[PDB]
């Protein structure tokens, strides 16, 4: 196949592309206020109980017994 051009004409930010690695960056910035913002989940949104998940799961066993 023949070498590609070296031609290049970047865009705007319109695309979902360029928000992607923008947000990615603000995640690793907003780890604290995301630790301390879960931490007051008491406030009442602390219906996420992750637990719960291993609670379930022996409830049903058939999950893992063949289906």
């Amino acid at each position: 196949t023949p070498i590609e051009s070296h031609q290049v004409e970047k865009r705007k930010c319109n695309t979902a592309t360029c928000a992607t690695q923008r947000l990615a960056n603000f995640l690793v910035h907003s780890s604290n206020n995301f630790g301390a913002i879960l931490s007051s989940t008491n406030v009442g949104s602390n219906t996420y109980g992750k637990r719960n998940a291993v609670e379930v799961l022996k409830r049903e066993p058939l999950n893992y017994l063949p289906l």
